[PDB]
């Protein structure tokens, strides 16, 4: 299937941003395959407010690491198996309840619990990098991931509001 | 090549809304292939004012028909080989100088003269359906068209700032 590239140049921003419409969710998921031989790297971010309420998956050391910062939880975590061997790995991140799930190759390798309150009209998905200074992290990293990205599945399609892509999506 | 359906349902609404940085257009062009057995509907709609300046590409009687409404120039045109024979037929929709230009397997069959001064920000573009009541075209027709796209470009992909799908783009 076709996949894109995660970075386009010298990866400042993210190759692409979906703005979805909260109270039409009905499926709080996201899925995808992703490639690469780059330890470090933003994967995707998402916000309900980008000062408030967000989220980050990426890799740091080759292993998954996400940052999330919200009313009920501020954290920065570190879990599963390194991913920058250049293999295809299938990535899940659920919220169910209150925690935030993710799973690689199918197996669950993390569970973030009570971080969650109920599922702010607008959640924004950002591809490949943040919508906000990496600087402003809890724990900065350098965005930029060169990786590929495939069969990926964001949220609700039925509640995207819309999507931007600032430049050109490359293949992989 | 994918091919997607040109209306979903009853044919109320577009399947797709693209939004275009008027400044940052260097192509005024957009091109596709369409197969269809439908006599009547909008293939696409352009606007820059929902009220005042606009654009329709449809079938009317099978054969290409142009609404247009700017400030230099208001018409109705219908030109070029009836395309409602269900085999897949190539249309470029172009602007040059001051006029529009349409077309068809490659032939010119329409070249509407005087009709555009210089290319009023944003420019949407509305696949399979219209971003007003059909009953303000200037001559209304029924928007649904029962047909497929594919290989399809719309202006300059560089100056999208958006696009928007209601439903599901459905497959041909
Ligand atoms: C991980 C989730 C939930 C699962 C998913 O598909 C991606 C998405 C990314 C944005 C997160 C969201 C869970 C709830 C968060 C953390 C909000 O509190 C603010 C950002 C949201
Ligand atoms: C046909 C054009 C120009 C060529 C094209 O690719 C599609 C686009 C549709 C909107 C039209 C535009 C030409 C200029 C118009 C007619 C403006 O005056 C208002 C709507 C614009
Ligand atoms: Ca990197
Ligand atoms: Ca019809
Ligand atoms: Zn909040
Ligand atoms: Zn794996
Ligand atoms: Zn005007
Ligand atoms: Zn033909």
């Amino acid at each position: 299937p076709p996949a894109v590239h995660l970075s386009n140049g010298p990866g400042q921003e993210p190759i692409a941003v979906m703005t979805f419409d909260l109270t039409k969710i009905t499926k709080t998921s996201s899925s995808f395959e992703v490639r690469t031989w780059d330890p470090e790297g933003v994967i995707f971010y998402g916000d309900t407010n980008p000062k408030d309420d967000w989220f980050m998956l990426g890799l740091r050391d080759g292993r998954p690491e996400i940052q999330l910062h919200n009313h009920w939880a501020q954290l920065t975590v570190g879990a599963g198996p390194r991913l920058d061997d250049g293999r295809w790995h299938q990535v899940e991140v659920k919220m169910e309840g209150d925690s935030v799930l993710l799973e690689v190759d199918g197996e669950e390798v993390l569970r973030l619990r009570q971080v969650s309150g109920p599922l702010h009209p607008i959640m924004r998905i950002a591809l490949g990098g943040l919508l906000f200074p990496a600087s402003n992290l809890r724990l900065p990293l350098v965005p930029a991931l060169d990786g590929c990205l495939r069969r990926d599945s964001w949220l609700d399609k039925q509640a995207e509001i819309s999507a931007s892509a600032p430049t050109s999506l490359r293949s992989c």
